[PDB]
DNA sequence: AAAAAAAAA
């Protein structure tokens, strides 16, 4: 039966014309063939073809065939009738009432039509292929279950008339894709990756410009030759689609370590070790763990290892995962200049974007941009509009972003196959591994498991990391590589980690090689004085600390001779108070005071951070800008601050964090450009702690952020040391390990029990969130996107919402400032009162993250933005916090949600 | 009671 072109696949946006289902099908086939050849990493074609146990050319054709069958389910009365169409010649299959999606039809039809071409009826291959294609809008469905011997009919495909056309179309794409034979073998995780591929094919050839063009040259009839021609014409056009979307591979030539960093004069201990010992080890897929301090150039080490693992696996793509948006912003810049220098300066990639992947990237004026428009004229690595979209970010050839963007691949959620696919062709590098908590850790573990089975190499960077965590992460990777999980009797892969140190895991044979194994000698780092740690008891007034006496004593030498010092507090109110205390004291004269926590407007925090890393940081010490200054802060000090302080005062915290904090003490001493006042004899950490009145007691505010047992364990650990200073990095790992491993450090058995149960809560909630282990998804993709009864989180806990303070006078008119000069925008200044990106930028610059709590259940009408803001994705979910201002001009504490709020210019948000 | 992230075809 010659096929009927009357059946459509697209209408909308086409100016009254419709695009025939055959044509869209072949476009998709052609798009997949091109993607397979010009987009996929060489080593991913190799992994995919191995699963299917056939050659790359056959694999590709199979895949092109499948992709051209994705919308076969549209060929039904239920879909076709949505527009005007003459179906007089096709009686039967009357509307069932089911309202069943075209992608579900596809998966319901294919299992029972595919055998007519060679596929095994009831076969594993047949089932997966159908299920995968049914998942093409991001949701997988169950295998079709049926009770009769006529499954086609049982599922609604009962018209012989409609059935010939469904078969004509099946044979048409089969013919155009070279009639490939069915593969012998196919498996879940492979199929899930191919699905992402079929999705990217649908998306690319669905762009209105592409469709409006193809509409000029539709085939004349449904003849084989007209259809062969359409396919070929579409083949011709797909590479321009890759160039326009920014998707071309970025390949970097092999080089030595010094060739790759020519402005690096002295290669480091770490660096010399890795570059010397790893190339022999990197023979194929595998994991490298590197644990080392700051200032040891782990960054340059990782780039080099990534290129090694890259070449070995035929994976030129990169994804670098960062703990924060700020650090991802920094690294994206770093990675860009590296790529500029490294790629052949003659042949710049002008149609290959290096993407930045996080939720605040759109509002980045550097990154965000301001069709075949300007093809081959963009700046190399520049962000493309296409790659701004949706869940496309991980399809960029190189990308840097939050670890969260990688974790979303293994969460039960729509289009997680897309992110799996985008990751599958890359080398993935996760930085700051020691910073992922138990919940994130179970997610990182399922990710590692899935990368392992997909042959993607992984570099894990960490500061000092507990051996149990290191073990978990390498065990998961290995579990994926080898196709089965660990036994209770099987010996652990990592029983000790050293700091500094590194480790390599071969996916194939499962062998773990430590650095100590290949050189007995320890790796040399920057020599530093041992860190002095001193416990100072602090009096307690009304369950809180009276830091008064102690702050006076320890800071007095600073008031005389100068120097930089930092006071770290466990909560915001505590930091807010301490700043008030030193505010009043310093009023009696010299020296500078600063305050940083999370509760400042975005612009003001970027401001405070900048003048702070400026004064205390490397560039300030090198510019002679370092003052002759006291920082008050919360755990913001823990991430991403270039600071060098002469003294640090911290509340008690888990040693891991207390050691991380103390990384600021004399951070840049080796560079003898730095003047330390006389009283600064040693690098020293003063740990504050309540004076007790038999297992240590701590303020409730502290035990709300850290587990009491953990505090107790750390206190005991440090007391036991009797004033002895900490050799860095010599005693570091020991302390990290023992604070958990040593049970005599926990005298309060009830609290230690509550701590382990809390961690059990975290791991278990994560275990519910993630997709199945690759071995559980072998013959069935359905649990990848299955959930019932809300979006699943990449981080544990209640989360935050951004708030926007506005101000009211006694009318009351509403203003954005306390002066009441800048009016509150009901509308934004764009044509037709619509908000621009610039509007959203200047607005989001004033917002503040607030921790979720009871207050959010008690909001009213005047806490919600106007009708107009409901339009903008960026402004929609904001919460307004009113601030009364008197006619005299004073700003008053103002009720919202059952408490009072006050935005102070020096202390930020108070409640 | 910290910090941290987070419309497609
Ligand atoms: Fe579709
Ligand atoms: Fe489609």
């Amino acid at each position: 039966p010659p096929l009927d072109l009357r059946f459509w696949a697209k209408e909308r946006g086409l100016r009254g014309k419709t695009y025939p289902l055959v044509c869209h099908s072949l476009d998709a086939a052609a798009a997949a063939l091109v993607l397979w050849n010009e987009y996929l990493s060489p080593g991913l074609r190799d992994t995919i073809a191995s699963s299917m146990e056939t050659d790359e050319e056959h694999a590709g054709h199979c895949i092109a065939f499948w992709a051209g069958l994705h919308d076969i389910g549209k060929l039904t009365r239920e879909f076709q009738q949505q527009i005007a169409i003459d179906l007089s010649a096709y009686p039967g299959e009357e509307l069932s009432g089911e309202q069943r999606s075209h992608a579900a039809a596809t998966g319901k039809w294919l299992p029972f039509a595919l055998p007519s071409l060679g596929y095994p009826n009831g076969g594993l291959v047949t089932g997966l292929v159908a299920q995968m294609l049914g998942g093409h809008h991001g949701t997988f469905h169950p295998h079709p279950s049926f009770q009769s011997r006529n499954p086609l009919a049982e599922f609604g495909f009962s018209s012989p008339h409609w059935e010939k056309q469904r078969h004509a179309l099946l044979h048409a794409v089969f013919d155009a894709t070279g009639r490939p034979t069915p593969p012998d073998m196919l498996d879940g995780p492979t199929a899930s990756v191919v699905c992402g591929l079929v999705i990217l094919a649908d998306w690319l050839v669905s762009q209105e410009d592409f469709l409006l063009e193809r509409l000029t040259s539709l085939p004349a009839d449904g003849s084989a030759s007209a259809l062969r021609a359409h396919f070929e014409t579409s083949l011709r056009r797909i590479p321009s689609l890759l160039d326009a979307a920014g998707l071309r591979p970025i390949t970097v030539p092999p080089a030595t370590f010094t060739e790759s960093f020519p402005h690096l004069s002295k290669p480091n201990g770490l660096q010399a070790s890795l570059a010397k010992h790893l190339p022999c080890l990197c023979t194929g897929p595998g994991l490298v763990l590197i644990t080392a301090p700051m200032g040891e150039g782990k960054t340059e080490a990782a780039y080099h290892v990534a290129d090694l693992l890259g070449k070995a696996t035929g994976r030129p793509g990169r994804f670098l995962a960062l703990p924060t948006m700020a650090t991802a912003d920094q690294m994206h810049t770093r990675l860009k200049e590296y790529a500029r220098y490294r790629v052949e300066n003659t042949d710049l990639p002008r149609s290959s974007t290096l993407a930045l992947l996080h939720s605040m990237a759109w509002l980045n004026p550097d990154y965000a941009p301001a069709v075949l428009s300007n093809l081959g004229h963009r700046d190399p690595f520049a962000a493309t509009d296409w790659l701004m979209g949706r869940k496309r970010g991980l399809l960029a050839p190189w990308a840097v972003g939050t670890i969260d963007q990688a974790l979303m691949a293994v969460l039960r959620a729509k289009h997680n196959a897309l992110r799996l696919f985008g990751l599958a062709g890359k080398v993935v590098v996760v930085d700051e591994a020691h910073a992922v908590d138990p919940y994130m850790q179970v997610l990182l573990e399922q990710l590692l498991r899935w990368l392992g089975t997909l042959d993607v190499p992984v570099v894990l960077l960490s500061a000092t990391l507990h051996h149990s965590i290191a073990n978990s992460l390498v065990k998961a990777y290995l579990e994926g590589a080898r196709g089965r999980r660990w036994n209770r009797s099987e010996p652990q892969p990592v029983s000790e980690v050293s700091y500094p140190g590194w480790l390599h895991v071969d996916a194939r044979i499962g062998k773990v090689t430590r650095s100590s194994d290949v050189d007995p000698l320890p790796i040399a780092t920057t020599p530093r004085k041992p860190l002095e740690v001193r416990l100072v008891d602090v009096p307690v007034k009304e369950g809180a600390l009276n830091r008064s006496t102690v702050l006076a004593k320890e800071l007095t030498p600073l008031v005389k001779q100068g120097g930089c010092a930092a006071i770290i507090c466990t909560t915001v109110a505590e930091a807010q108070g301490v700043y008030d205390l030193l505010s009043q004291w310093f009023a009696t004269l010299a020296p500078d005071l600063y305050l940083l926590h999370s509760r400042f407007p975005n612009r003001q925090r970027t401001e405070i951070t900048a003048t702070i890393v400026d004064l205390f940081g490397k560039e300030g010490a090198q510019s002679g800008r370092r003052p002759t200054a006291v920082l008050v802060a919360t755990q913001v000090v823990e991430q991403s601050l270039d600071l060098d302080v002469d003294l640090m005062i911290s509340d008690l915290a888990p040693v891991s964090l207390l050691l991380q904090r103390a990384g600021r003490c004399w951070r840049h001493e080796h560079l003898g450009i730095i003047n330390r006042p006389q009283w600064a004899k040693q690098p020293e950490l003063v740990v504050l702690t309540p004076e007790q009145n038999r297992a240590p007691w701590f303020p409730r505010s502290w035990t709300s952020v850290y587990p009491l047992a953990l505090l107790q364990r750390t206190y005991t650990l440090l007391r036991r040391r009797n004033g002895a200073p900490v050799q860095i990095p010599e005693d570091v790992q020991q302390l990290v390990d023992d604070v958990y491993d040593d049970d005599s450090l926990a005298e309060d058995l009830e609290a230690d029990m509550e701590r382990m149960g809390e961690e059990l809560a975290q791991r278990g909630l994560a275990r519910n969130a993630v997709i199945p282990d690759p071995d559980d998804a072998e013959d069935n993709l359905n649990g990848l996107t299955e959930f019932s009864f809300h979006v699943l989180a990449t981080r544990f806990g209640a989360g935050s919402v951004r708030v926007l303070c506005y101000y009211v006078d006694t009318a009351g008119n509403r203003w954005l400032d306390p002066e009441c000069t800048v009016e509150f925008p009901e509308q934004g200044t764009g044509r037709e009162g619509r908000f621009t990106m610039a509007d959203c930028r200047d607005l989001v610059a004033r917002t503040i993250p607030v921790r979720m709590g009871p207050w959010a259940s008690q909001l009213t009408e005047d806490n919600h933005p106007p009708e107009a803001w409901r339009e903008s994705f960026y402004l929609r979910d904001l919460v307004l916090i009113p601030q009364r201002v008197t006619d005299e001009g004073a700003v008053l504490p103002t009720e919202t949600g059952g408490r009072e709020w006050l935005l102070d210019p020096c202390k930020g948000l108070i409640f």
